[PDB]
DNA sequence: TATGACGCT
DNA sequence: AGCGTCAT
């Protein structure tokens, strides 16, 4: 009863940039602003594959992982920006550099966990305690939360979406609990005020807009962030969880959007995250293993302990390129030349990482996919990485894969390779 | 039809 | 060490 721990100890936020690559291209070319546009890789085959879509283009049905030519059928006016192409492949430097712009601003407020190229988690527990000590005992104005949604509000006893927002926000604040410095709901509100500021700083200093979620753990923050995209942040309180989860498809919770989540649905015979509450921890552990059972048991109650790991920099640096279908590499000269092209971009990126971040990678991993193989990776081998030389790395990458060539005729290469991937890991300080 | 983090064995 | 899962 009192020994019920409710996972309200932390204040955690997930910040995520709205249509990130599109914003980056639109800062650079003002003509793309406020217009249906998408970002594509390559152009010859079907106009290129789309990887990012503005919200105006989304109104027409334009999605990621779609050919530009098909996109132009749903949206004739759609504008396109192309990813920079280097050494025969896509080069994403523009977007990685835009990312450190954002991560460095976010780092001044709290320590972040780089989660992707455009999203970071933030643990605001410490920042919130201090704000509570400066706001003495004085209340929190709705003017401090100009873009915040309180999930599940308004409730109880105006039909444009901004009027709703203030109604729920007023309800939340007018019932707030400012006399207690340990009230979890008051802490989420202070965290939300901090994130409004974080988000105004990112836009002030990059011109990029984002959404955020604020709650007690990474999972809820992440789910919360997506409730009011774009350019809005959503506070998900501990108390909103039973209603929020009662109709939430299990696949929507982070790590349940794949196979494990599908077997939760098929085995247990449920649909929504809330239905998990009727199962005991021992039942769940028998169904899915000690780790999954324990984590499933806590999570449907809104409790999750996976911490915000202080890590602003990737553990891994890698380049890949698919050669699907008839483009599959089928000679020794092809395989070596693309390994060289990949090795060359990787060396460009590693030298920059060494100067910037005072570290060197020590292991090189070569992954390949042969033609006729449902698995995304067919083979993965590693060797030492001792000089940032592209000709050595491509040589070593070949040496460790050459054994995979079926063909007895030595000049050709079978089975044809549909994918090459070089990857620098095992960093050491420098 | 380009990337990164982590678990399991 | 190497494969599998889950995500942006
Ligand atoms: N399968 C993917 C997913 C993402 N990205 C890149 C392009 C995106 O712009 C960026 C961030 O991905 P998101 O999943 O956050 O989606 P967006 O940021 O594009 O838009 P939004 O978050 O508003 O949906 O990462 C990619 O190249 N391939
Ligand atoms: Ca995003
Ligand atoms: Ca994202």
């Amino acid at each position: 009863g009192p020994h019920m721990a409710t996972g309200q100890d932390r204040v955690v936020a997930l910040v995520d940039m709205d249509c990130f690559f599109v914003q980056v291209e639109q800062r650079q070319n003002p003509h793309l602003r406020n217009k249906p546009c998408a970002v594509v890789q390559y152009k010859s085959w079907k106009g290129g594959g789309i990887i990012a879509v503005s919200y105006e283009a989304r109104a027409f049905g334009v999605t990621r992982s779609m050919w530009a030519d098909d996109a132009k059928k749903l949206c004739p006016d759609l504008l396109l920006a192309q990813v920079r192409e280097s050494r025969g492949k896509a080069n994403l430097t523009k977007y990685r550099e835009a990312s450190v712009e954002v991560m460095e601003i976010m780092s001044r407020f709290a320590v972040i966990e780089r989660a992707s190229i455009d999203e970071a988690y933030v643990d605001l527990t410490s920042a919130v305690q201090e704000r509570l000590q400066k706001l003495q005992g004085q209340p929190i104005s709705a003017d401090l939360l100009p873009s915040t949604y309180i999930e599940g509000l308004p409730q109880g006893p105006t039909v444009q979406k901004e009027g709703m927002r203030k109604q729920g926000l007023f309800q939340w604040l007018d019932s707030l609990q400012i006399d207690n410095l340990t009230s979890p709901d008051l802490q989420l509100t202070v965290g939300a005020v901090i994130v409004e500021e974080m988000r105004a700083a990112i836009e002030r200093e990059t011109g990029f807009q984002c959404s955020a979620g604020i709650s007690h753990n990474k999972v809820l923050a992440k789910l919360a962030c997506g409730l009011n995209k774009p350019n809005r942040q959503t506070l998900v309180s501990h108390g909103s969880v039973p209603q929020l989860f009662s109709q939430m498809p299990i696949r929507k919770i982070r790590s349940l959007g794949g196979k494990l989540g599908a077997s939760v649905i098929e085995i247990l015979g449920i649909e929504y995250m809330g239905e998990l509450t009727q199962f005991t921890e021992s039942q769940l552990q028998s169904h899915f293993g000690e780790k999954n059972g324990s984590w499933l048991y806590a999570m449907c109650r809104g409790i999750e302990h996976d911490p915000v790991k202080p890590r602003q920099l990737p553990k891994t640096i890698g380049c890949s390129k698919n050669f699907p279908g008839k483009t599959a590499l089928a000679t020794r000269e092809q395989v070596q030349w693309w390994l060289l092209q990949l090795a060359q971009e990787l060396e460009e990126r590693l030298t920059k990482d060494r100067n910037d971040n005072d570290r060197v990678a020590t292991q090189l991993v070569v992954s390949i996919r042969v033609q006729g193989d449902k698995r995304l990776s067919s083979l993965r081998r590693c060797c030492a990485l001792t000089r940032y030389d592209a000709h050595k790395m491509s040589h070593d990458a070949f040496t460790v894969i050459k054994n995979c060539n079926t063909s007895g005729i030595q000049t050709e290469w079978s089975p044809p390779l549909t994918m090459l991937f070089l990857c620098a890991t095992k960093f050491s300080a420098s």
